């Protein structure tokens, strides 16, 4: 199975080669909008927390971390980095959150997997209901262009010893979604050669403004801002990954 | 065997410019028309699988097509058949004489590290060449090691075949490494692979010491061009194509 060091390398080659932000400076953005905005927060959600990356930061930082994903086995590398120090459930978006959060976040391009812009509504209703008025939910997606391969096309491989993984982003250009081609080589035996080929695809959707806008407004956050990639400079048509900030209305309104 | 590398050739081509193989053939032939001399057997250094045989043998010349890797020859030798003469050297090593030219696309000259390594292999064309006859070949520059492959990693999933190219690059040196990874699959047709590997470095040469090696090996004449193309040879070439004239001794 891919380690969480292989994943880790994944992110670090993001980083280098398509622009992704480091796990550090989402953090430092994320903290950093709390203060801004005279928000306390001591006690915060993570949807789709994945390998731990983002939930480790939270956890260094003092923050009291409630951790959720809907694959069992992005759980156990979470919590084998993370400990005892945050919770960890699992819950497939939408399904109804735990409360008793001041923040939610979603990092990682998480949200693009949201099947459909009624989805994206539904996942967002569900923040709403655990969020207070004022309390803000923090998500990051892959614009279109990137989807698309206007800057070139995403493809990544590791081969350890054992194991060999190759993530292949397709994009067909009469769709507005991704395919992310998984495949994985397994040795049989120690000594001889002979590996076990399974692959797996998965699909990244895109979602325009507009479109974002009117799902989390419906939802309950008639204030959204939009980010160029945990920085203060606004989405702009080379933006590749958006950071969405949201602001939970008054209930009363 | 021959359509793995045929594929990965396929790959090169597309995702990295490499140039087909009848188009080599077609600058081959087109700078043999206007150098003077009658171009008839030609001997063809690294024809691996015999891609670029096929081509010079379509087009009515005696070719002679030697490699150094054994399992490379049988396949060449499969493909085109009997219409060349096969033979297995290693160079530097002696090379057979009596060819109007000597070609060597796909050229093997980056694994070389030192100028000296590329010397005696120029010296040991122009010993089995006369006097005005043209060697032909590529290298990759700086501009596709260092600034296109880097330290990127190119791969891709085609169901039998699946590969990996692993590239490493410095900035402050003149190479780049690349870690390969292939598997394979065949009469199974389910769920068995074939896994292989291999590693090499892969280095750079700036045109004033391949000049300087081709003057000192029997080349006064060295001409560079782009990737099998007319135009010169520019700061963003990926493959050099170049074309060195033995000497009138
Ligand atoms: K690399």
């Amino acid at each position: 199975a891919a380690t969480a060091d292989v994943y880790d390398r994944l992110v670090d080659y993001a980083i280098a080669e398509w622009g992704e932000c480091p796990r550090p400076q989402m953090a430092d953005f994320v903290e950093q909008a709390w203060a801004a905005r005279g928000h306390r927060v001591r006690r915060v959600l993570e949807l789709c927390c994945g390998t731990g990356l983002m939930t480790e930061q939270l956890v260094r930082r003092g923050y009291e971390v409630t951790a959720v994903d809907r694959s069992e086995t992005m759980l156990a590398l979470a919590k084998q980095r993370v400990g005892g120090a945050a919770d960890f459930h699992q819950i497939e978006l939408p399904a109804p959150l735990p409360d008793g959060a001041d923040a939610v976040v979603c990092t990682a391009a998480a949200f693009n997997y949201q099947a459909s812009a009624r989805s994206l509504g539904e996942t967002l209703r569900a923040v709403a209901t655990v969020l207070p008025a004022g309390a803000t939910f923090v998500f990051d997606i892959e614009t279109a262009a990137l989807l698309k391969g206007h800057w070139g096309n995403r493809v990544w491989a590791a081969d350890e010893g054992d194991l060999a993984f190759i993530w292949d982003f397709t994009s067909e250009p009469d769709t507005t979604y991704c395919d992310v081609h998984y495949t994985q080589f397994t040795r049989h035996e120690a000594g001889a050669d002979a590996y076990t080929g399974v692959r797996e695809v998965h699909r990244l959707y895109a979602f325009d403004h507009d479109t974002v806008r009117a799902q989390a407004r419906a939802a309950g956050f008639a204030q959204a801002e939009v980010f160029d990639n945990y920085t203060e400079r606004p989405a702009t048509d080379t933006t590749r990954y958006e950071t969405w900030v949201l602001t939970r209305d008054e209930r009363s309104r």
